[PDB]
């Protein structure tokens, strides 16, 4: 009972050196929660069993928010989620510590109108690619089918969402062509024509009266619509709308000869976001918000795939809307908004990359990463990432108070860059930035791969960002 | 009688497409720069008793605890018109309806003047947008625009609309295919495609026509003849802004009259139907009952990305509801929880599926002429629209009785941009990227369907009246 | 005293002098840290009080206004002056620029192995450089050292600079070896800086210098060079932001002198020019009695695209007038009142004709050495510039005496683009891309008029005085 809550604690927030059960419930997370509605839905039910309370974006919070401040969180979109901690002592001056980071991930999306003509026989789906997806990774994968359901019960007018998964079952695979065919099996494969989802082959019900009554009907195959509605609960009449993922189905593990990898789908950027939030709530466990002069958040962003210009992304501003509601709700008298962002730190934690032993050329040396040792910076002296001089010596300094190593990435000068959400919210606030991440291997693959340790490494570090980045910046005052 | 008989032509209440579709033809035809458009809106609303509140003044003393019906200008092409309930609240929201008023058109250069060319008067133009192609050869351009004046013996800046409109004053000649590879596109945009405005015959200019800041910088005919138009003298002009533009008149067409034919539409199609809605929604809304604030913004830069003061990245629509609340309160307004409470219409026009390349339309997600309304829905953020946005419009259309299109890209194919998404994160409200479908988008002269102005605005209508309603079932 | 104010602010007709001040001005300060401190030295002398962003603005500024300026980064910096008379009617007299300039960055671990004995450096390209151009030249070494006292726990700032030595230079291959000299050059493995060769007798670390949290990232002998510069120990040494930079000093020439030649005018050319037309005009202003609100705000990371929290995106001028006006008053500042009475200059430099490619400069839209300010004008939003600001500064040089030149891109060129759309967009503003032309932008020492720096003080000078007047014969 009491034990079993000291060694809970111990698992979770890696007090005893146990890096294991970490790395098995992130494996869990990413098996059970298979699209950004249920990231976010996973989040939130963590965040309630902690005492985090809810606050809905549509209403003021004055009334929520008091001089004692508290432990709070707000979803934009279903997919858009900021957790926060406001110390009672908390002053416009002590600013906030922020980690940004995005829960979206390369994946595909079935079309609005997902319904395809039999193709001698054979059953497919009309599908679109979020990100770089639909390429030679995606064939051959087992795919499942998940996200958000929209739907009316008979007899009301109100609109509900439910969340459906049909994890472990995979209803669909884009078949290779064979080699033996020639010129026509090698890739690269149109993405509109050929890499198409095979669903099914359907042998000799049609469709009742009250089925053709749904909005979705002749939008979708009768099949999947009867399919999702059963694992919704609903009636196919009830349904009204509806915005589904097909995802790898293969449930991550630890490997390697030495057990040094955890390979998983869809890493960028679930990894950094559940090491994130774990530390958040590790840090919350002992924080009396009635004693504490912090303000302390996780924001987790949708988009930041196509480019986080939608009102779910970065540019959307869901960080700056929550530090200034509460802290208007929490003094109810005029906060300057400029003196906290400039006394602030955001840790734009996005994943990087790890080196490939097997592509040392597009790797600069003395800047890349290894498995299994800690965090990396992102480091890129033309705007790709937010980092400067400050908050590497900024990161540097609370690694070696806290005992964590730090790792760098910069591209060689003759190779390119990936951006991050770091550099908009630095603009967007006037706040020093900080581009960092854990990084790995195979990034917008299907099934990519980091070190076996270093979920608990990351949550380690920003465990200690949350205890320490106030006391280690104002050295720099 | 007369009255009821210009409600049924104008708000489609009798069942009347035609008048309204003469009405968008007539407008194109009388206003083709983005000037002009704004200020026909402008009249407009002032004939419809919306009151003009400047951005250079504060609204405290010009708005009050009754609301009301107002617009504001910036630039003289960015206009946003809003209707302000007595009984309005923050969570109530906004209904925003943002369009674009700018086209692709050519601009005058900022100094036109060319040597003539063997006795061929030309003058120095840019495109703006994707202009100056095989679509702008051998068309009938009028000249029009804003021309900036001084007059004589006083020092203030005025501001004077120009339009040729019917003289076609210039024409960009193709060459005849009779010399053979030369004449073969595709031209140059500097050196090739010039317009050619005409070929002087043996006055020169006068002393006082020198005093022109403008002299030197565009050729005296020209100068004479926009101070002509302007009814000021030559030595009074100080700049000018200054579109080419086609001077065809759009017109009814197709063997069953299934077509409207027309310059410009992208998109002030949108942003006509939209702020005709506007007015006949504004017609049965009183204000002192009234619980919602509604608005369509109309945006001049779109086609050139929209980060300039006067298109959606320069934040009118943000503005307005910022000054509008603080005045209408005169306290503390949450704009977070407004725009969070919010539906913003990114109405802008789509594509028509064009029979004759099939390849390039995505099967189940192209519009067709004369049904409807046509949502744009894309997964890599070039449109806002979401699921919720998607369900929402297609609710308000079942309730009004409106019929619903789609419009996605191929996954092999290629797809614009609109200011949606621009919108969308600017404010953190919901916002639906929308549009009147069009064949042939950024040619000189494009196409829809002739029912289309009618069927958008009974749609946009719907929008103010139902919006809030429907957005209520979701919460 | 006459005689100081006579060179600077070119009161009788000297412009050698604030020429060869402008020359010592980039010699002295080769990097953005630099130069923000230079303009931070110059403006404490005369008279305006350094505020810290990180303290609220309520206890610094109090209803007599001043003469104020700000930094973020150590490299954006926002200097203002703020008239006791002033309201949000009057708006606020902006000029934009930019003070980041191409160079070259070392890398966080710029150690290298020796390569047959050869000692070199890693670094990476900020713009690009690393081409012929950077080929051959003197380069010294200089900016940022953070470093920690023994005994402390406080992380100061150094600023460090190697001129006249250059430490380093990039070497071209021989031509007698053929293909493999022949550019361009890989900007990893082939424009790489030799710093030394070393000979045996260079000491080898100390237990003490091995302490540093640098030791390891960079070589022993730059590491005790740099602590040598800023006067600290090797061990104290914690992090570090270096360039490389152009030790040639510049200078005039021309065979009548006609020329200025020096690096990285681009844009500290317009940033130099901009703060001593403020300077100079601060000097007659008298804050108790001007409803004036003046400021030149000082831009990093233009080059890379401006978002960034230094950079224009990151909105330090919103920021500063927001904060300014907030303890100004202490009754609520209508913003968007304020704005839309401003008038900002984005200041950048543009491109002087260059009479050896004709074919790349559009005829009557090129400016020339020697004549005054040069308006950027582009009809597809590279620039912000529109009709009402090209005649609000042709008004502006016909009462001061200036001349204006224009610049534009010939229909089928290319255009770079500057912050002056994000400023107008972020602002709701009307702003005005304009500034002092140059050769050879981007390279590592490029060329202008000798009379042109002068020239453009005046200018700027010029609108200080009378960007109010002038605008309200807008209204
Ligand atoms: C050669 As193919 C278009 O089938 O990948
Ligand atoms: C756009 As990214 C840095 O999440 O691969
Ligand atoms: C070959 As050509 C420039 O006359 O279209
Ligand atoms: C830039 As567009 C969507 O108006 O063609
Ligand atoms: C031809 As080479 C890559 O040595 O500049
Ligand atoms: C990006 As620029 C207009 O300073 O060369
Ligand atoms: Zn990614
Ligand atoms: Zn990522
Ligand atoms: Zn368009
Ligand atoms: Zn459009
Ligand atoms: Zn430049
Ligand atoms: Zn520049």
């Amino acid at each position: 009972e009491e034990k079993e809550k000291k060694e809970n604690e111990n698992s979770w927030c890696i007090l005893e050196h146990n890096y294991e059960d970490i790395a098995q419930e992130f494996i869990d997370f990413i098996y059970k929660n298979p699209t950004t509605y249920h990231v976010v839905s996973f989040f939130a039910e963590l965040l309630d069993k902690h005492n985090f309370k809810y606050l809905s974006e549509k209403s003021n919070w004055q009334d929520s928010i008091g001089e004692d401040g508290g432990k709070f969180y707000t979803i934009r979109n279903g997919t858009n989620l900021s957790a926060f901690i406001l110390g009672k002592n908390w002053r416009a001056e002590k600013g906030v510590g922020v980690i940004g980071s995005h829960v979206d991930a390369l994946t595909v999306k079935l079309k609005p109108v997902s319904f395809k003509d039999t193709a001698e026989g054979y059953g497919r789906i009309a599908v679109a690619p979020y990100g770089g997806t639909l390429n030679e990774l995606w064939l051959d994968r087992d795919l499942g089918i998940g996200g958000r359901l929209l739907y009316k019960k008979k007899g009301t007018n109100e609109i509900k969402s439910a969340l459906v998964d049909s994890t472990p079952l995979p209803v669909c695979r884009i078949p290779s062509l064979a080699p033996h065919f020639g010129k026509p099996a090698e890739g690269p494969f149109d993405k509109e024509d050929q890499t198409i989802p095979v669903i099914g082959f359907p042998t000799p019900e049609p469709p009742t009266d009250d089925e053709k009554k749904s909005p979705l009907f002749g939008k979708h195959c009768i099949h999947l619509l009867r399919y999702v509605a059963k694992l919704a609960g609903v009636e196919v009449s009830e349904l009204i709308q509806m915005d589904l993922d097909l995802f790898d189905v293969q449930k991550g593990t630890i490997g390697g000869i030495g057990k040094h990898f955890l390979f998983a789908p869809r890493l960028d950027d679930r990894l950094c976001s559940f090491a994130a939030m774990i530390a958040l709530i590790c840090y919350a466990k002992d924080v009396n918000t009635e004693e504490s002069d912090l303000f302390s958040t996780v924001t987790l962003y949708d988009n930041e795939e196509i480019g986080s210009l939608t009102r779910q992304g970065a540019k959307g501003g869901l960080l700056e809307s929550v530090v200034e509601r509460s802290s208007s709700a929490f003094t109810k008298k005029p906060v300057d908004l400029h003196t906290v962002w400039a006394n602030s730190i955001i840790l734009s934690a996005d994943v990087n990359h790890l080196y490939n032993p097997n592509f040392p050329e597009v790797y600069l040396k003395n800047h890349f990463p290894v498995p299994n040792v800690g965090i990396t910076l992102s480091l890129d002296p033309n705007g790709h990432m937010a980092t400067d001089v400050v908050g590497t010596a900024l990161v540097e300094e609370l690694a070696r108070r806290n005992g964590d190593k730090v790792q760098y990435f910069q591209i060689k000068n003759n190779s390119r860059s990936g951006g991050t959400i770091g550099p908009s919210l630095a603009s967007q606030t006037g706040a020093r930035t900080i581009d960092l991440g854990i990084a790995q291997l195979s990034m917008h693959s299907i099934r990519a791969a980091t070190g076996s340790k270093d979920v608990g490494l990351g949550v380690k570090f920003f465990n200690g960002f949350f205890k320490h980045w106030r006391s280690v910046y104002d050295e720099f005052g």
